[PDB]
């Protein structure tokens, strides 16, 4: 190959001119950089024509909010988009390194933290292999959310120091930068509103390339960074000063900070993306080639509001169009309800964002006028439909009354888009019908639903390209960009070449993982032993001690009859826990603790084995997924409103444990349920528990193996040395567990003999196995995103087609 | 050619590979970007060599410690150092773009402040130009001095901001940052000294290529930008932590700070560059290929002390070879005084740098120890050689007794060096038998010589090509490497065509200068004048007032007679005051006012006009320099030590009116006396005058061309609606003047009728010109340099020879 040959001139090339060292002075990671340059410049060529391309062409272009991007490491994702994998793979092994150790060099992007994140990032992956105009909106947090460690058992937080060595991947462009106001004071005069008085953080700019697969297209994510502007003072106003700009520039520190007016902190945060971001989507707008000349803004514009977190893109645009472009209030408005949509991601409506009406006066005064204005003329309306009906005007405002005044965030969404989403099926019908009820009875037609995807090139041809060529082999490369054509593996299940080669897949993955987790953890892994993964946020509503419980149940087994013959384990619970969050933490310590009595047991052995996965982050799903047998997805029924993770487990070959709820109902629903490990309270069970109120001691007390369990956990069997670390777990599981951990650890165990059983079958677990991945192209974040977009965006794919770049 | 095709292909690719831009989108900022890339690709691969080659050949290694490095714009330097200026100007003429406006856009890098810093960036061209293995070693400030702007006729200080855009010459080092240690407290324990409880700077290096004139060496310039390290508090710990992260940062902002505990800052940077640059040359030296082992250092290191502000390298070499390298001290201090030698740049014992006790108690405790116990053993020896002498132990001491007790770090410098100079023949023995007076009696052979000079590529080859062609047409090219060879032109003096031509050139020179002139101040400039040159730091030393009393004579002299036939001039004054400097800034208003009189006057019309140059820095020099008729070196005798302004202006065709004094009494000896308007008050007679006692009022009671022009500018004649504007000076001038502006007005007036009765025959004029261009060769920093390698660092010239490179 000729390529082969020219990464390794343009890996020297880099290497001496831009890292300015030789292969003496040389680190690995500079070895990464240098690699990481020289596949950046074969997506610069197709970054540039693409953006001459929709100025030339002038599309409707996409714009989506979000106060987070899950975005991973870029080496692997770019090298396979670009088809250039195996020709860096031989030029790295020729110049004498590694791919895959440099690979490890590089660090997760701190820019997102979960579930909403990695959304956004399998979304924009998504758009740019759709051809779509679409630029990605954020914060370039410099410090990430924290770095996950166990020091004695229990999490540490470590600063995410990701951008200590340098972003490869992004360009800055300090001269595209554009002024954040905050505080002053609003004068009403002749020539219109006017914001005085203002503090001014800017918004820096920095600019990171989206490829599409096997496309021309190279899309956009632009992340903002805060820095205060420079400069008469007296010792006082130079101390004013300093902390001025250290507050200018913790607004992207870190993701959800805690500091308690970090609460302040947060909406600067929120309002930093939202006028930074509308004052860019503008500027561009009116910068088009050959530009009352605002009415055409809907058609060229799209907003998508990910969350609440964005939802100042309302009043904002409101008052740029108003005050700044001097457009009539009422065209505006109509502009603002076009150009905006909204997607909610929760259940019921008290985890919806709020904000103190006090706050806002100080912080935005002109906002909260034009928050103000749009509320009353809403209301009007709602007065005119609804005559005389009171209490409908009072639910139905953004404002709400108590201990002191609130703007509802999610009604002003809600109001001021033309779209509202939920994120799976009966979630978006929760949407619609309980948590934004009056807004759905005067506006069917706003309400819609939007199924969440993952994208099949992470969450399979990068993280599993064992199993992705195994699929190749049988149906050609068209599922990578069409994964519904996975259905087309159904009949294999019949095919006896095709199990053994899926299942030998999996195995492969199992003892690549396996040599991970022997390294880091000294822990014996036993290779025919069945990996069972519980991967998420620690929190009580997971329900990482349902899956604890089952553990000390299974210890507890093989102790009382070593000699009988026990489906061999590896349970592997990983995730991270809120800092403040108390009941969290004292659960990693009680995974830990489990994990040191059940490894070190002699009488145990290989049969079972306990670990904690340090620092969950995107990398280590990326290797953890692929190698899983089981997926745990056991939260109770109706806290759930989709989930990816229980996705990517189905896509890479793992049969599911679940409740019915969320995502797991979908995935039944397209592989047929008896192909997953449904069990438990149903929804409206758990409903009819809180109608006949739940007793955990009843479960406790005629449990017997439950009654082992939690009285091992409370007298300090799992703890010898602090024999009182897991009263608040005991007290909370018998008196005030919301979660029903206990009402659902009979059905939890039956459900996992079911697992067990079936393992005992190679073959026939295999079989349900390929019934699952065929019947997972549904969940594609392609689906989700042509659906955006024909339903929501008003762009249709493929519209758009890049050509072939110049160098 | 195929190099007009190579830089075209560069800047195209480093365009839209580096910049991530395309020709529509780019402005001419990233096109200097573009070109700045292309041509420091160049650099790269003999800078990797060189530092491969010194690697190999383990030379002795010169370092050169400074606070300034006036090192101005880079891009030209480079260019014809690399032989590209030609093929550079075609490609970008074929772009469709002009290399001059290119030029313009380049930042002055706000490194350097007056003549010291632009001494140190000569050595450095130097350095590298003669093989040296040299490393300059200071501060990357940030925002460097101030930029100097004219507001209604006075200096306001506008902020340096030279890094906002980016610095393309440098590379970022953050791999090899060190620790800097601040205060903290001292214990003396069994295991040696260990200095506990120290607040920590980090010293981040920025490394820049110092190329050598057609040859193939590229040295380093290593400057250091202050950052705090990063990390449990309560509100007083976080605002703390805050402020230390500040004043950490300032460390590195601006050159010479003033804030009045801002000497504490002063000491901080001193201590910065010091700490910083040290710990860099040990590890250097350990790190050796093939590496008690001390004993060696001296002869594998220099180390420069440029003035007394790198003066605490002394104890802290010491610190780090006896606390960190367990050396034994008598050993340390014989390695300690052996590498390191002192450059004295003062006249007078009180101008030396003094630091008080208290603070170095506070801020570095174990370099007090260090420093009483350097001092002890020093006067045990004077009293062994002296004894009985209380006085000179009291002379001798390194501190000093008074309001509070103070260390001189002169005399720290003078006992912690082999080698001690001035900066020119009598500035030299003035260091030697007065300010080191008792020094020199117990070692006079540390005691040295090294006349200053300046580089002849920048003040010669890149200011004026012109001249350096007609000076290459009849004597070659090796005068560049070897400026002696400037003699070969003594018989030209005779040869018509040469003449012709020098004036040519001057006048092609003068034509382009006033088209920079008549589109930035709007004067009308009469191409025929004299281009009076007066540029340098405003003081009342530099005596601008003696120039401003001349040009007030001459607008009183058309005035008197509108008829007569007058000499044209046009006279510019140019230099930056020190921002709390009273003085100083009145004689700049001084200067616009006469201006706008005398530009405005239709009496005088072409015959005078007047100019103050804004922003007299690098670039500017290079601008003026070669334009430049007459120079103006006029500082009362006695006060200047050097000066390299002198020496520019002899070397592009300029005649100098001066005193007998600094470097223009070595100019008069290289080119004879009679060549230089050599006028007033020498040394000894201004001795004389102070043993008189100046009376000031004689002078102005009986000179009524000088009584005319001070009533004016008292009375308010230059200042209509601000009379009293320049009572000060007037005041001073009459009561207070310590240099005698009144007492040399007189031999000035008469002198300055010499050089328009010289200017009035031009043929005259430049045989005379000729003469001293001719004999301006000792002033090359290549002589300087070598006598430096050869007298001090025990290094020659030539004996690294680094070959061709490899891409
Ligand atoms: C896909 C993914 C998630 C989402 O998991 P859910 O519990 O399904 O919300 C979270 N974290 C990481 C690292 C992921 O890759
Ligand atoms: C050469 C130079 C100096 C030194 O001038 P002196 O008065 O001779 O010390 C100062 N400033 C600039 C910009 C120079 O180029």
């Amino acid at each position: 190959l000729g390529d082969v040959a020219e990464v390794r001139k343009s890996f020297n090339r880099h290497l001496h001119f831009t890292l300015v060292k030789d292969r003496n002075v040389a680190t690995p990671r500079d070895y990464f950089f240098a690699l990481a340059h020289t596949v950046r410049d074969h997506l610069v060529g197709r970054w540039i024509r693409t953006q001459q391309h929709y100025y030339e062409r002038d599309p409707k272009r996409i714009y989506y909010l979000s106060l987070e991007f899950y975005m991973g490491r870029t080496l692997q994702n770019t090298m396979v988009n670009l088809g250039l994998q195996n020709a860096c793979d031989e030029a790295i092994y020729q110049l004498g390194l590694d791919l895959e150790e440099l690979e490890e060099i590089e660090e997760d992007a701190g820019l997102g933290n979960g579930g909403l994140g990695r959304l956004a990032a399998c979304f924009l992956d998504s758009m740019a292999t759709l051809g779509l105009a679409a630029y990605g909106y954020g914060i370039r947090y410099e410090f990430g959310i924290f770095n996950q460690k166990i020091v004695n058992g229990w999490q540490v937080e470590e600063a995410d120091d990701w951008l200590r060595y340098g972003n490869p991947w992004e360009k800055a462009r300090p001269e595209y930068m554009l002024p954040v106001h905050f505080y002053g004071r609003v004068e009403h005069t002749p020539d219109g509103v006017k914001w005085l008085d203002t503090q001014v953080v800017l918004a820096m700019p920095y600019d990171t390339p989206v490829p599409g697969y096997k496309n021309n297209t190279v899309n956009t994510m632009r992340l903002w960074s805060a820095k205060a502007p420079n400069d008469d003072f007296n010792v006082g106003d130079y101390i004013e000063a300093v902390l001025d700009r250290n507050l200018a520039e913790n607004i992207s520190r870190v993701l959800y900070p805690n500091d308690f007016e970090g609460k302040e902190l947060r909406l600067k945060q929120e309002y930093f993306v939202v006028a930074a971001t509308l004052q860019d989507i503008i500027r561009r707008f009116k910068s088009s080639k050959f530009g009352t000349c605002f009415e055409t803004f809907p058609d060229k514009v799209a907003i998508q509001l990910n969350d609440t977190h964005p939802a100042l893109s309302i009043p904002e645009l409101m008052r740029i169009l108003v005050d700044v472009e001097k457009v009539d209030w009422d065209k505006a408005w109509e502009i603002t309800k076009k150009t905006c949509a909204y997607t909610n991601h929760t259940v019921l409506p008290e985890a919806l964002e709020r904000w103190p009406v006090s706050m806002f006066e100080k912080l935005l005064p002109r906002h909260l006028e034009i928050i103000y204005a749009i509320n009353q003329r809403h209301l009007d309306h709602v007065a005119a439909l609804f005559p005389g009906d009171v209490d409908r005007l009072r639910r139905m405002s953004v404002i709400e009354e108590g201990d002191c005044k609130r703007i509802n965030m999610a009604h002003l969404c809600v109001i001021g888009s033309h779209a509202v989403n939920g994120v799976a099926r009966i979630h978006s019908e929760i949407v619609k019908q309980s948590v934004f009820k009056d807004f759905y009875e005067l506006e069917p037609e706003k309400f819609q639903n939007k199924t969440n995807g993952i994208t099949p090139r992470r969450w399979l041809l990068l993280c599993n390209p064992g199993l992705a060529d195994t699929i190749v082999e049988k149906i050609g490369e068209e599922f990578l960009t069409d994964l519904s054509q996975l259905k087309k593996l159904l009949p294999l299940v019949s095919d006896e070449v095709f199990i053994r080669d899926v299942a030998k897949v999996k195995q492969e993955n199992k003892l690549k993982f396996s040599a991970f987790l022997e390294k880091e953890y000294k822990v014996k892994i036993n290779p025919s032993s069945m990996f069972d993964v519980h991967v998420k946020r620690i929190h009580e509503y997971k329900r990482q001690l349902l899956n604890c419980l089952h553990v000390v149940t299974l210890y507890n087994r093989i102790k009382r009859d070593p000699a009988k013959a026990f489906v061999p384990r590896t349970v592997m619970i990983g995730g991270k826990a809120a800092p403040g969050y108390h009941m969290a933490k004292l659960i990693i310590k009680l995974v830990t603790s489990i994990g040191d009595v059940v490894n070190h047991d002699p009488v145990v052995g290989d049969r079972l084995k306990v670990i904690f996965l340090e620092n969950y982050r995107v990398s280590l799903a990326e290797k953890v997924i692929p190698a899983a047998d089981l997926s745990q997805q056991i939260s109770t029924a109706g806290t759930e409103a989709s989930g990816t993770g229980n996705m990517k487990f189905m896509l890479n070959g793992a049969l599911t444990i679940g409740t019915m709820d969320g995502a797991n109902v979908e995935m039944a629903e397209e592989a047929g349920a008896e192909n997953l490990f449904i069990f438990g309270l149903r929804v409206e069970d758990v409903e009819a528990l809180d109608r006949k109120g739940y007793n955990a001691r009843e479960y406790y007390d005629h449990l017997p193996e439950l009654k082992q369990a939690v009285d091992q956990i409370s007298s300090g069997f799992f703890s010898p040395k602090e024999p009182d670390c897991f009263k608040d777990i005991v007290n909370m599981l018998m008196h005030h567990d919301r979660f029903k951990v206990f009402a659902d650890y009979e059905a939890y165990m039956q459900c996992q003999a079911q697992v067990d059983q079936l393992y005992r079958n190679p073959k026939e677990w295999t079989k349900k196995v390929i019934r699952n991945i065929a019947c997972s192209g549904k969940f594609s974040s392609d689906r989700t995103i042509t659906e955006y977009a024909r339903e929501i965006w008003g762009v249709e794919p493929s519209d758009l087609q890049i050509p072939p770049p110049n160098i």
